[PDB]
């Protein structure tokens, strides 16, 4: 079990003013840190956050969590469940700022909400540093879904932020599951409510995708393929070739329009990944990896996700044997025979 903390600074809050907080795991014997980012949608005006505080309020607010939470997938401590860091300190982030974790505006008399997701991110970070993190020689930001959309638009405020302590020996990496979508046509009738939302939450984006995109067009850096070549810390990206998520948004719920739809999904997700060195994508229907506590169960030519996140520590310190760049070629979902079948 991880066992909350609430945060000492009250001022960094979820959307209703209560504190923001984090569950902790230590592992003293260890001097590798995962700090894994919640996700769950967001909210972009008054209306649309008055209806998620009414059935989603875990995602608003720390009024209502429980004081552990069970670690899993990456997030276990158990060797069989989690062959890569099973002995890393473990830290769960819960997801309640609704601003895909890049808000940095607090309540007042002006804002019925607080949108504070990327201070959430800088204080947590900072009371670690008082609990061994200030030991680590790897920080890695992990997350899915809006939380590995969140991995992209902060782990270089995180590595920028170390840096300025004091701390410049820590290396500090992303791993971003399940959050790079495409801006593509729906095959029957997003970005707007983006748009919409960063002037809403007085949201940030990484410094130099906000300079090449410039004002008013932030909402850019939110797409993986257009942020991610502008980072500076090591990113290895997870994204299934047919996110739900994804086709959700392009409501798509077979005859030859779905099918050439479909098809070119895969290809176009396919080529935005053809120069990322660190990635794995099969070519599957589902939605998030690494939490997920039969993630051993997926393969890519042959290799689990495991296995290519230890590839890539080790590229870190190309290898026989030991890839870590794979996307499947095959164009339909479930032509990788490891995607899943069923939930368990
Ligand atoms: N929701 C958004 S901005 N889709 N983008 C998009 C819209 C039309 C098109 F022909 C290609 C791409
Ligand atoms: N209502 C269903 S299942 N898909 N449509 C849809 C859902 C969410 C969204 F942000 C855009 C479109
Ligand atoms: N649903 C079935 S068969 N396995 N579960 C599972 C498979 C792959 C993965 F990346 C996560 C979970």
């Amino acid at each position: 079990d991880l066992r909350l903390h609430l945060l000492l600074n009250t001022s960094v809050t979820c959307n209703d003013g209560s504190p923001a907080g984090y569950y902790l795991k230590e592992s003293r014997g260890s001097r590798r840190w995962l700090l894994f980012l919640e996700g769950g949608w967001y909210c972009f005006n008054r209306e649309n956050c008055d209806s998620r505080y009414d059935t989603m309020r875990r995602l608003m607010s720390s009024r209502d969590w429980p004081r552990t939470r069970t670690g899993t997938g990456i997030l276990s401590s158990q060797p069989e469940e989690n062959p890569y860091w099973w002995n890393a300190n473990m830290v769960f982030i819960p997801y309640c700022s609704s601003d895909v974790w890049s808000g940095a505006s607090s309540k007042s008399e002006k804002n019925e909400y607080a949108f504070m997701g990327a201070l959430i991110i800088q204080e947590v970070v900072r009371e670690l540093l008082g609990r061994g993190l200030s030991g680590a020689k790897v920080l890695l930001l992990a997350g899915s879904s809006a939380g590995g959309t969140g991995v992209l638009l902060n782990v270089d405020r995180v590595a920028e932020q170390l840096e300025k302590l004091g701390y410049p020996a820590i290396q500090v990496r992303g791993l971003a599951d399940s959050g790079w979508f495409l801006d593509n046509k729906q095959y029957r009738h997003p970005t707007e409510a983006i748009r919409r939302g960063i002037r809403y939450w007085n949201g940030v984006v990484p410094e130099r995708c906000r300079r090449q995109f410039q004002e008013g067009e932030e909402w850019n850096c939110f797409f993986g393929y257009k942020v991610y070549p502008t980072l500076r810390s090591p990113v290895f990206v997870v994204q299934w070739l047919f996110d739900e998520a994804q086709l959700t948004v392009d409501n798509v719920h077979v005859q030859e329009g779905l099918r050439l739809y479909i098809q070119n999904l895969g290809r176009e997700l396919r080529h935005t990944l053809k120069d990322v060195p660190a990635s794995f994508a099969p070519a599957c229907l589902s939605h998030e990896i690494i939490i997920r506590s039969h993630w051993t169960d997926v393969q890519v030519k042959g290799t689990s996700l495991p296995r290519a996140l230890h590839c890539w520590d080790r590229s870190l310190h190309p290898l026989k044997g030991c890839p870590v760049h794979l996307v499947d070629s095959c164009p339909w979902p479930h032509c990788n025979p490891s995607c899943p079948t069923g939930t368990h």
